[PDB]
């Protein structure tokens, strides 16, 4: 299996699915490094995020948990279509790349903090990460490129 992808069960429905360690993804099919790649991502931010603050809200409040939940809230809608990555990053992302739907534009290794640089490169062309931990706060992560 690519790497770091193990089989787990569902716990709900008890048939087996695929989960990525590294990008916190999941999905029930069997999963299908570069330089460089570009990725957009949707941060959502808390009180302990080393900077509480985004142009979105001056003093962010909301817990970790609080924040989480969110997260997990927008890659349902992302994943049934309800709504577009694009469209959740630009209304709600706690980070000034809000305004270009998320891009980060590209990157090699070396540059973003590790946990989110291991989730990036891990990621194939057009696949979305499960929620990514960082001190900014938690991502969404789409590679883009
Ligand atoms: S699964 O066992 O791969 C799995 C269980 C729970 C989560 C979670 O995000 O809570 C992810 C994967």
């Amino acid at each position: 299996l690519p790497p770091g992808w193990e089989k787990r069960m569902s716990r709900s429905s008890g048939r087996v699915y695929y989960f990525n360690h590294i990008t916190n993804a999941s999905q029930w099919e069997r999963p299908s490094e570069p330089a460089r790649v570009r990725c957009s991502h949707l941060l959502v931010k808390h009180s302990q995020s080393r900077r509480p603050s985004s142009w979105r809200q001056e003093k962010i409040t909301r817990t970790k948990e609080e924040a989480l939940e969110l997260i997990n809230g927008y890659i349902q809608k992302i994943k049934s279509g309800e709504e577009d990555f694009e469209s959740l990053a630009s209304q709600f992302s706690d980070c000034s790349s809000a305004k270009a739907r998320g891009d980060l534009g590209a990157f090699s290794r070396g540059q973003m903090q590790k946990p989110f640089e291991d989730a990036s490169f891990a990621l194939r062309t057009g696949e979305m990460s499960g929620p990514v931990f960082t001190d900014s706060g938690i991502h969404i992560i789409l590679r883009t490129e």
